């Protein structure tokens, strides 16, 4: 729930491949 410090708006979350999720376009990672 936290904005990881990468978005995913148009390139989705590499760091969601660790524990970021794509969020709202942004990534939130819990």
């Amino acid at each position: 729930g936290f904005p990881c410090g990468e978005s995913c708006v148009y390139i989705p979350c590499f760091t969601a491949a660790i524990g970021c999720s794509c969020k709202s376009k942004v990534c939130y990672k819990n």
